[PDB]
């Protein structure tokens, strides 16, 4: 029997009984105590929503895609024990997100630990491994018609793409639009973005202009270029351009917003301060940290969001300094925005070298001269990243199985906070940063 | 100052910077970690909001109504002053929730100290004054044109009540100011206004009701010598779509039957590791989940990170309160043995909760018993649940849940129910 689900976005979701099995595991359910938008609920109160709800519409969506490809054309072959990996594939591709999601593989490790090269997806796949094992996940697979070896693969394929000429071993290339549906390398466009495009506005309080609905009904494989790619209705042009402005609307909105980002880099100090003294016991009860749980699944199994709060209600004097640099979140004593730029004409600045930023912004020497030094501690650099415009294939209705003034776009934009208060110290912040930017090669901040 | 919020609700609300005051303490920050439906969010996936965003809704609609009135009507002289405490306590009447909200304190704490009398309204009040001492909100009332005396007075009495005309913080004059916030007459209010359409917006259910267009012929007449709120007679149907949405919460959300028996379940494993959990108080004094409600400096801290640490915990002492949250997660849950509901008699009390299950394993029934069941293995679970004013143009069931599972224990779990309804005169379970 299949468990019905009322998402307040999707309606009722049947929910087959492998997929039942997976969710009903600690692995799985810990998603519910993870932040969808990390610290955007702290301006957003609306968007309480975890990545739990989001991980069950994802696979509803991605078998709601595979499952139309194959009642319109049943010469692509697609078999149910296709559609079930591609609902397990949707399901479980966030699997590894950390505490407040992209807060913490996005500037926690590479803060704490700038020689590792750590992603959530990398720990979608080593937790799902996890998920299964501890769980006896395979002969539950093995007795819904999958083949486990062969299978198992498949879904961390589409979760993180090739695992090491078609490069992809748990599908032939004949069936590479499935790999297309969960996270999409080539444009971006997946049931993932959907879901929360959808999910986002519905708790931020915004408008969602483009109807997910109609990408799937109409939907179609076609052929491009040699190639097997999901194809769209030349009708769904005008809701194509409506979702780019959902999601740019998003960005500049909500994912951009500047209290919530500073935020996210108030927890991540605080989460940093404490990194020495929180224990997380992983497996035969070694004590990991919290930027080292994501080296035993055990331990990241119990890294969630409580994190924030097991610092905020301790008492131990060894966590003052992070437990306060919380209270003052709940006080509404944030850190304090300095400036804006962007590396225009420059590389882009790489994770690894995140740790050194703030250590450049305090040696930049200004030429006027300042009664307050600021060190490189009382500075904090913000890299805000974004991440296909004509990299959609359209269909008409007399070639079905052949293909046929847009938004605004961006780039990489660097922002710099100043953990001091005082007026005095305000100014020489700006001119630290102004002068960074000067010899970095970056654009000049607009006062 | 005046902060504006995007609330998917409400739209962009305006906040005073007194509200804005009172929010940024940790004593209502707490709020931002307490779900709102409790269990419902394990049935429910969309039902991830908790006490917080709500809390800022009522004073937002508290606001609304209260000004509605005074502009409508100045021959009610109410003040700005008025405003800003009707505003205040529609932000506070939710201070006093404990982790899981109506978890708490309808089952929790009955069946942790049965000779305890308290509410979680009883707990707004306390954690109300606790914010005010401790954020130095006193002055900053004074800056905004309050009177700190018989204002603080009025936000706790139209939270919780009065404590002849039984109010001190406003004269009877002003008496429609009480039914804003918590009403005791029809239960409507701008409190269940919000949860109506906050709730619906987060559980996938539908919303009938418009209260804006209800606080737009929101007028204050008179009853039988009394003033009070009052609908236009034309705004009828408004009321009785409201009046569904309520009954479909009620009997969709609140009363799931999946969602009570997790309920119970986290009860269980809180009475299980109340002798080992510890909440730092005043003064560094330790305190249980149970007793963490005498003082507001443990309070402060008792959210529902208390699931998670004894989730995550590995003292030998919490395993048994541990593992039955493991339970939760992995679904093997109480195992629902039937309903009943009193005949309209005495009802189930509070104080009684924790003799019901030695009750129901105490039965005789008249058939033979393959497998004795003791008072451990129930669970007794007590949910309990024309008159609008208008103008023109001038009541409990019982459900008993198993906690072993297999099927030969099932039957007669029902046995013992059934038999333990009829001795004590319940109405018979549909067989
Ligand atoms: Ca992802
Ligand atoms: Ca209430
Ligand atoms: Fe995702
Ligand atoms: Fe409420």
């Amino acid at each position: 029997t299949m468990k019905v689900i009322n998402d307040p976005i999707h309606g009722h979701i049947e929910l087959h009984p492998l997929l039942v099995r997976i969710i009903d595991t600690p692995q799985f359910q810990r998603l519910r105590y993870i932040k969808q938008l990390g610290g955007g609920y702290y301006v957003f109160p609306g968007a309480s929503h975890n990545r739990f709800e989001h991980s069950l519409g994802v696979g509803y969506l991605a078998g709601c895609l595979v499952h139309a490809l194959g009642e319109k054309q049943p010469e692509l072959q697609i078999s149910e024990r296709d559609v079930l990996c591609v609902q397990i594939a949707g399901l479980c591709h966030d699997l590894g997100h950390g505490p407040f999601s992209h807060m913490f593989d996005g500037r926690f490790i590479p803060l704490a630990r700038p020689e590792v090269k750590w992603t959530h997806e990398q720990g979608s796949v080593m937790m799902f491994e996890h998920l299964i094992n501890s769980n006896g996940i395979k002969p539950v697979m093995e007795q819904y018609g999958l083949i486990p070896e062969e299978d198992i693969c498949f879904i961390k394929e589409q979760i993180v793409g090739p695992l090491e000429l078609w490069p992809y071993k748990g599908r032939p290339e004949n069936k590479s639009f499935l790999y297309e549906i969960v996270s999409n390398k080539r444009n971006g466009i997946d049931v993932d973005k959907w879901d929360y495009f959808a999910r986002d506005c519905h708790h931020l309080g915004i408008q969602n202009n483009f109807d997910y609905k109609r990408f799937i009904k109409f939907a179609r494989v076609c052929e491009v270029d040699n190639e097997l790619r999901i194809c769209a209705r030349d009708k769904e042009v005008g809701n194509l351009y409506d979702m780019f402005h959902t999601r740019n609307s998003l960005h500049r909105r909500a994912y951009q917003h500047k209290v919530g980002n500073i935020i996210d880099t108030m927890i991540t100090d605080a989460f940093l301060k404490a990194d020495d003294y929180i224990e997380i016991t992983g497996a035969g009860g070694k004590k990991y940290r919290i930027s080292t749980a994501i080296d035993d699944m055990e331990a990241y199994t119990k890294l969630t969001d409580n994190i924030f709060l097991e610092i905020l209600y301790s008492t131990d004097p060894k966590l003052k300094d992070a437990r306060e640099i919380l209270k003052q979140i709940e006080y509404r004593n944030l850190f304090k925005y300095v400036g804006e730029t962007q590396p225009t004409g420059q590389i882009k600045i790489k994770r690894e070298d995140y740790e050194s930023l703030p250590k450049e912004v305090a040696s930049a020497k200004p030429k006027v001269l300042l009664d307050v030094k600021l060190k490189a501690e009382d500075f904090i650099v913000d890299v805000i990243n974004m991440d296909p415009i004509d990299h959609v294939s359209f269909y008409c209705k007399t070639a079905p199985n052949r293909a046929i003034l847009p938004e605004k776009f961006a780039e990489q934009l660097i922002r710099v906070y100043c953990k001091k208060v005082d007026r005095k110290s305000l100014y020489a912040a700006r001119q630290y940063f102004v002068q960074w930017c000067a010899d970095r090669n970056f654009t000049k901040p607009q006062d």
